[PDB]
């Protein structure tokens, strides 16, 4: 049982750090290339994580009221987008200078965030199948990354409350007949991999940011605590990967648009309904 993020995957920062020195950036990139997952501790202030946690636990009842509750693979892994009210859209979350320094270095200067989503892992949730969030672009081909997932826990993640299982080094594996249509890893390839590089699961304190290859094998696991475990998710993509834009209110256009940290965004004159997208001119 691991008690903290492993040294091999971890870089420790303060919220005041606005760029990595060249040696830290080199280490960040070497970790993403070799392991496909990088844990950055001490990035986000309590003031932001408190407001986002509160907003998502306040919204959970509206999500559970829906006729079909949207879930990822298995019961208890609920799909919940964080709010896109002006008051809960934070430059240090959407446009984090350290996150974009890393994604610029891996994906290029034209890399863009195209995801503002979340994962609410409920008490008593089931085991997800091992999967990738974004696939390899062709079967049986080694190619570099085209996307980096940026995962922001909104409480302390523990072994008990459903810290995500990650498969280090799995992001480069793409043999023939390795994935099904849903992005789940075939059992034969899981067992081959398990024997060479088994998965890891570790606590991640709130304030941390996880950056990983969008193709990294991982799974949500049971939340065996008394409280829902909220996770905020973003994903940076190369410029040339087709994605629907994030719906944002035009109140944040001034600072989101024309930043050197790109967002694939559509700016809406009214209020955006993050929970159902049933707002006018959706
Ligand atoms: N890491 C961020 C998010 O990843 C997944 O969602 C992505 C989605 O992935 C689907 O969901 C499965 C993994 O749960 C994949 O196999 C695809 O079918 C992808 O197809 C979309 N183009 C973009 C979505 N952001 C998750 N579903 C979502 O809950 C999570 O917040
Ligand atoms: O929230 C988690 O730990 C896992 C969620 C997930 O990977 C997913 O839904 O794709
Ligand atoms: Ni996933």
């Amino acid at each position: 049982a691991l008690a903290a993020p492993p040294g091999e995957l971890t870089l420790a920062l303060t919220p005041d750090d606005k760029t990595l020195d060249p040696a830290s950036l080199d280490r960040a990139l070497a970790i993403l290339a070799e392991h496909g997952i990088l844990v950055l501790t001490g990035m986000l202030r309590t003031r932001l994580t408190d407001q986002l946690r509160t907003a998502m636990l306040d919204d959970l009842p509206e999500v559970l009221r829906q006729q079909d509750v949207p879930t990822n693979f298995v019961p208890g892994h609920v799909q919940q987008d964080p709010p896109v009210r002006e008051s809960l859209l934070f430059p240090d979350v959407l446009l984090n200078p350290v996150v974009y320094q890393i994604t610029h270095a891996v994906l290029g200067a034209d890399a863009r965030n195209a995801v503002y989503s979340g994962n609410m892992n409920l008490p008593g949730s089931h085991e997800q199948p091992v999967h990738l969030d974004e696939p390899h672009l062709w079967p049986g081909i080694s190619h570099p990354p085209y996307c980096l997932c940026v995962d922001v826990p909104l409480i302390d993640f523990t072994l008990e409350n459903g810290s995500t299982e990650y498969w280090p080094g799995s992001h480069v594996l793409n043999p023939d007949e390795c994935y099904d249509e849903r992005g789940c890893v075939l059992p034969a390839e899981l067992e081959r991999r398990r024997a060479v590089a088994p998965p890891v699961r570790f606590p991640i304190p709130v304030g941390s940011v996880v950056i990983r290859d969008g193709r990294l094998w991982h799974r949500g696991v049971p939340n065996l605590s008394a409280a829902p475990r909220p996770l905020l998710a973003m994903t940076h993509y190369t410029e040339w990967f087709d994605m629907p834009p994030i719906q944002l209110p035009d109140t944040v256009k001034s600072w989101v648009d024309g930043s050197d940290r790109h967002t694939h965004a559509h700016f809406v004159a009214g209020d955006v309904d993050h929970l159902t997208g049933d707002h006018p001119f959706a």
